């Protein structure tokens, strides 16, 4: 494995020739020297996509989708090194692999399907006689900052939609998931766009994103990422004048009502609590249950936690978790759970860490005050709350400052659909998981989990802008000068 | 003269007022609350206390709402177009525009009030419901200029409020009249207290206090440039969205088969009605060569034309004053600068307290400050240029992206240009401030983000709730051994 750069159609080593070592979070070994890229990079490929941005932007849409197409099919070619790469550098389970290649898949294919569909208004003029219509213009280079959990299918929704609507895009992939990136520009590469069209610079945040952020020629950032790098991001942005979409996390309630199939609302909360070490921005954060199955749901859920089975995400296809991404995540974790403990919560289960690796640990007797109510906890740290109603499990739920998804496990469409209605949320699910997403449907959060939405059309809008354009057939006369005659 | 704060017309906290003075005479108007960040935060916990019980009524309600500002503001008409004269320096016809624009764009927000839709998905798994709903944002800041102070600030006020939006409005301080008449207008018509607030103060106070404050959720803006980045960079600390409309150089494209005549008399209305401080101003005049001459001699025939006097003199005046002695003062320098760099002025030049008279140059270049910079004021560069590209050349060089226009009959030409001029907004054979109530009002490049009037107000101001219901029980990956 060489792994580089790629800028306007070429595999490029970074102007600096500076090299960082990414290793796996699973054993620690080496898996591939990868640029440490400078601001040069960045503006090269920055340069390279206001270039290729005219081309792309003027070709019918069904040439783009034919591009999409193309990089559907490079892609079902390469989903093996996807799956193995995503594992060995994300910390990835067979399962959280295959789950994000497929859908990854779909994300194209999707991009691909609406490109030629994305359509403006006819509109009724309130003049005599005008035509009065608006169209859909693509916004430009389009900026790509994406995190490590989800690297692949975050950064391909976004990309992919972001080319089939004729934007052109320079993609800073997350530094602890480069090789990801590279395979994505692998793929772009065999698909054969456009040179400039697609441009990959692999470097540290603080530089090459910056660049990305504050440059002249770029028009739009879209950023997944920490909420605070978000604020950042959002206000440098500023200067230029650039729009943002960013999705910034969230703590997602997940609440379970008395009438449920409490087994199942276990099984249920277990997938969406812990999947991927609970490091999913949908991630179900926060789990709130009414006090009629409390004992039962509670020891049922640390039945199947203690079920899991935590290993080298490469051993086989059974595993259940895989190690977080990094040193900082378990220290993190650490600090959660001292939190917690110093609190008054009783550690029902885990707490475990050895390496990167962190068995889940589960929180009862936890109050609005403990740091895993009060915070994003990206990691394997649950609290579960007890609640004596619904209006208590709903002012729980909306006792956040995130925004992101939501879901009401319960057999009644009354209770469900006043508390989904009540829940503060960009997305709320009614008997599901926490994280349901389809490539399709608008994605994204309300008050600190972001701004903006993504999917389908959606994204569409994001990289795109409304030209609003007349035409008067007949002549007029003016107020002034007021003289005339 | 009464911040309007939770249903009650109330003083500034401070007790601090200041004295507000006609652009045209001078003489006094009002005294009008200085207010405070302390005026601001009652407005914004009153707004935000409002906030569920406006928002989660059905929209019939709110639409009778606007409906009751609607027939409230038919009767407050010519209140509006005396303050839009005296206060503003608008001309009888350009208030009198202002209102019967007002009028359509309240009772636009009503009319769209009923009808903003979600969507129903379909759905990729088996046994899932997938729908998405408009939500109101919130609590919204809604921050307005001094040249089209009513039009504007019911634009921003009237959708917002249609779609479930409480609102906390601060009026520009050189029209700060025209905001307390038009919280008037609200308090008779009877909204829910809190639903709407008007808090009259500096901006460096009473906004910077609106836009960082936590309980807002989208602030819409319209003003200076500069003011606007600073208030875009400010947002971010709290994550709440915003509208921002920054102004515009309009390029006004003339090409050779045009009625000449017919182009001029546009030309002079586009460019310099309302002194020319109009966003979609048509700033920067492109005439192709082969007319050039003659445009020229019509154009500046009908500017001698123009009578500048006291707004109030009559009905037939057209140019006011400039909105103060700054402003004066800025369209010096560009004036200066143009006779300075070699601009041939054409005609104008003079002007007498707070009226300026258009000033008309030829022979200008990239260079002059006219060229380079809004000149939101009745100083107008006009450019002959050699061919069609060059006129798009010239049309995009600039910072601005808001609207622009091309007369011709070609239909080829008019759609070349059309499509090849950077900006949100373009318009064959009409003004470059051609404005409609429901349109997507807004440009690209230094012009501003997003797009308001109707669905795209509301849009402004709403969100989309993704919600599913799932049907079917489902097996889960982990644990593996289960
Ligand atoms: O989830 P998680 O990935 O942890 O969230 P993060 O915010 O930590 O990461 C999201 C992305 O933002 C990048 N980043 C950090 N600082 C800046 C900046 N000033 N400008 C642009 N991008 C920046 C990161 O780059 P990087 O990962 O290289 O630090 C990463 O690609
Ligand atoms: O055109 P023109 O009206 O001259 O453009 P401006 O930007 O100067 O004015 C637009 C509006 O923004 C206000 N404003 C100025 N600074 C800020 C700020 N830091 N935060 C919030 N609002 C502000 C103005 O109030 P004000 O005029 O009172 O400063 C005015 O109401
Ligand atoms: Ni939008």
């Amino acid at each position: 494995m060489k792994v580089a750069n790629y800028i306007n159609g070429e595999f490029k080593e970074p102007s600096t020739g500076a090299f960082q070592v990414k290793t796996s979070p699973v054993d620690g070994s080496k898996i591939a020297e990868v640029p440490r890229s400078g601001r040069e990079d960045a503006r090269e490929a920055i340069d390279s996509a206001f270039e290729a941005l005219k081309a792309w932007a003027n070709i019918p849409a069904i040439r783009r989708a034919e591009y999409l197409y193309k990089m559907l099919e490079v892609f079902r070619q390469m989903k093996e090194d996807f799956m193995k790469i995503l594992t060995v550098e994300g910390g990835g389970t067979y399962r959280k692999v295959w789950g994000e290649v497929v859908f990854t898949e779909r994300l194209i294919q999707n991009a691909a399907e609406l490109a030629r569909h994305y359509q403006g208004r006819v509109l009724q003029s309130d003049s005599e006689s005008t035509i009065s219509v608006v169209f859909k213009r693509s916004k430009g280079v389009v900026g790509v900052i994406t995190p490590w959990n989800y690297p692949l299918s975050i950064s391909m929704k976004k990309i992919a939609h972001t080319l089939a609507v004729g934007n052109t895009v320079v993609y800073k992939p997350a530094s602890d998931t480069p090789v990801t990136g590279w395979l994505i520009a692998q793929m772009v590469a065999k698909a054969g766009l456009p040179k400039g069209v697609f441009n990959l610079v692999i470097g540290p945040g603080p530089v090459v994103g910056e660049e990305i952020v504050t440059h002249k020629r770029v028009a739009h950032v879209t950023f997944t990422g920490e909420s605070s790098t978000g604020r950042e991001i959002a206000a440098k942005a500023a200067g230029t004048l650039k729009t943002v979409t960013l999705e910034l996390g969230g703590s997602d309630p997940l609440i379970i009502l008395d009438d449920v199939d409490v087994d199942y609302a276990a099984r249920l909360a277990v997938f969406a609590s812990l999947f991927h070490q609970g490091q999913i921005c949908t991630s179900a954060k926060r789990i709130i249950v009414h006090k009629a199955v409390a004992d039962k749901f509670i020891e049922r859920y640390v039945h199947y936690v203690k079920m899991l089975r935590i290993d080298d995400p490469r051993k086989d296809e059974k595993v259940d978790l895989g190690p977080l991404i990094n040193e900082r995540q378990v220290a993190l974790m650490k600090e959660f759970v001292d939190d917690a403990v110093s609190r008054g919560g009783r550690l029902l289960i885990g707490g475990r860490s050895w390496g990167n690796f962190f068995e889940p640990a589960i929180f009862v007797d936890v109050d609005r005050n403990f740091r895993i109510m009060r915070e994003e906890v990206f990691g394997p740290v649950r609290p579960i709350v007890v609640v004596e109603n619904d209006d208590q499990a709903v002012e729980v739920a909306n006792d956040t400052d995130y925004g992101l998804s939501g879901a009401v496990l319960t057999n009644n469409v009354n209770r469900a659909f006043r508390i989904a209605e009540a829940v503060e949320s960009g997305m709320f699910h009614i008997n599901d998981v926490t994280f349901l997403e389809e490539s399709h449907v608008p994605f994204g959060g309300i008050k600190a989990s972001g701004v903006g939405r993504e999917g389908g059309e959606w994204s569409f809008h994001e990289t795109t802008y409304d030209r609003w354009v007349t035409v008067t057939l007949r002549t007029r006369r003016f107020p002034i000068p007021s003289a005339l005659k």
